[PDB]
């Protein structure tokens, strides 16, 4: 039987049923999880999407950008999964960039407004959703953030790969703050997915030199890795998201775990 079992975990970032987050909560359904999830703004889209999950689970609603989400948000999950119960799971799975700070337009034409909105959601917010939940978190428990490797620099990605910089730092102090309560904190570095965004840069929607830039990053991806890399494929990240959330993985935190393929330890 089933990796997560009997485990309770909040599962944020669904949008459409292209989004690793909602990979991750099937397959951590599918693996015997309990899972609270939440939602940004489109509530009423991410309530049909999260129909096609495997399960039945309670949709709370979560802009992290609000103050006042984030004071409740300890209480309003304890009411979802019952009072004398605990988290022993808490998945980030959060990212944006305004398109001024990431993609077509130049590295030094981002003005720092979007670029600090960005930095606020992709990377504070990581620290922000611990401080609400890890009083309501078991110990043994798991935090996991999403991370795209940032330590080199590449073409388009430019402030987000900033901000994915500034994740991998706070993910670090959280473990500090996370450790007191018997929790770990760690990011899982995937490798680029086909989600629903990606697939229409990739068709042109943001220029053909733009497509090209991410049409030649993929296949080198896959040709670096050595167990290949399929972006079309999930699945293989929302199973490393669910390894660490599980017990198998006691001793790490403060980490980076790479799910992708292999490619960054090659260089070609």
């Amino acid at each position: 039987t089933g990796l997560l079992d009997g485990k309770r975990i909040l599962v944020s970032g669904i949008i459409t049923d292209s989004s690793i987050a909602f990979h991750i909560a099937r397959v951590a359904q599918e693996q015997g999880a309990q899972l609270v999830l939440t939602g940004f703004d489109r509530l009423r889209l991410i309530q049909r999407i999260t129909d096609r999950l495997p399960a039945k689970a309670p949709l709370l609603e979560l802009d992290v950008q609000n103050e006042e989400h984030l004071a409740s948000l300890a209480g309003r999950v304890t009411e979802a999964i019952g009072a004398g119960n605990k988290l022993d799971g808490v998945v980030h799975s959060i990212g944006f960039m305004p398109q001024t700070g990431m993609g077509i337009n130049p590295f030094f034409d981002a003005p720092y407004a979007d670029v600090s909105k960005g930095i606020h959601i992709s990377a504070y917010s990581y620290a922000s959703m611990a401080k609400a939940l890890l009083p309501i978190m078991n110990p043994g428990g798991s935090i996991v953030g999403m991370d795209f490797d940032p330590s080199r620099a590449m073409p388009a990605y430019n402030w987000m790969t900033v901000a994915k910089s500034a994740l991998e730092s706070v993910n670090r102090f959280v473990a500090r703050e996370a450790g007191k309560y018997g929790v770990r904190s760690n990011l899982v570095a995937a490798g680029p997915i086909r989600t629903l965004a990606m697939s229409a840069i990739v068709g042109g929607a943001l220029g053909e030199e733009a497509g090209a830039q991410i049409q030649l990053l993929e296949e080198g991806w896959d040709q670096r890795a050595p167990i290949g890399w399929n972006m079309k494929d999930a699945t293989p990240v929302a199973k490393t998201v669910c390894a660490l959330l599980s017990d198998w993985l006691p001793a790490t935190t403060g980490d980076i775990i790479y799910a992708d393929g292999g490619a960054h330890t090659q260089l070609l």
